[PDB]
């Protein structure tokens, strides 16, 4: 199924609309293998996360969607919001990033200020297997990672916040 | 009496601060010859005018301070305020500055957008002098002429509206 006819958007939502935009295909004849949730799914862009008001109810959209014949596949960034209430923010703690001095390595994404997993240590890879897999769980069928070159939009943002009143093109490096 | 101690600030008022201050000088054994009134005494800086809250009576002023024998000096400046309704601009049309290009020479200064009175015409020249004795027939003493090099202001403050929020230090040419 993962070579059939995928459909996706940035970003189908809220859940009714999905189901509904499958059904539309589905019944003038074309084959949808699965659709691909972007990051309005999310709240506020946490990872792992339902958007309060356009996800209500994930496990009813998987189970109509299943229903369907239909894979899930959700995107998954790789920035961890600086989030005092964020869970995977408080249970990834002494796996992210560092800098040279010291600190954690904190920029910026689609949550806002966000620090990023080391995945070069094993440690922080057993604890994203861990989420990922409890994201899974619920039966989700796929998992899309964005933005993993790794980006940060921290040094682009700050020219802004700078030479924002400037009437000046910025060169696009 | 020219020669004699003036008293004067940037600015004294209202016109009742004026009288008291004169009293405690006198009274104290100060001879003053003359007090100076500097714009705020203007309604927006508008040249031949009163501000209508700190200066509501000036003649009441003016015999308050003759009776004291003290003479009244005002300021006056070279700008007319670009204002529909304001006389001094609506006389003076056609004895303005103009630029090479046959428009008037528009600037700012106190009152804002203004225009100034090319005094090297008779005519300019003849209609200031009409201001003037009409202003010192109210019983002001003397005319204090400032900003006379003369001063215009739009070149400085076009530099500070596009270079505003840019946390650099402009060099005072």
């Amino acid at each position: 199924w993962a070579f059939g006819y995928m459909i996706s958007r940035y970003s189908y939502y809220p859940q009714d609309k999905v189901v509904e935009l499958v059904d539309i295909m589905q019944k003038e004849g074309f084959r949808v293998a699965g659709v691909f949730l972007d990051i309005h799914y999310m709240d506020s862009y946490k990872l792992f996360t339902w958007h309060p008001y356009r996800f209500p109810e994930p496990k009813k959209l998987i189970d109509e969607l299943h229903k369907r014949n239909v894979k899930l596949i959700t995107i998954v960034d790789h920035g961890i919001r600086v989030d005092q209430n964020y869970s995977p923010f408080l249970s990834g703690m002494g796996k992210f990033c560092e800098i040279e001095s010291g600190e954690l390595f904190v920029g910026k994404m689609w949550p806002g200020t966000t620090v990023y997993p080391d995945f070069f240590r094993e440690d922080t890879r057993e604890w994203w297997a861990g989420l990922i897999s409890e994201w899974l769980s619920q039966g989700v069928d796929g998992i899309w990672l964005d933005m993993n070159e790794p980006t940060d939009f921290s040094r682009a943002i700050e020219i802004r916040d700078v030479l924002s009143s400037l009437p000046v093109q910025f060169r696009d490096d």
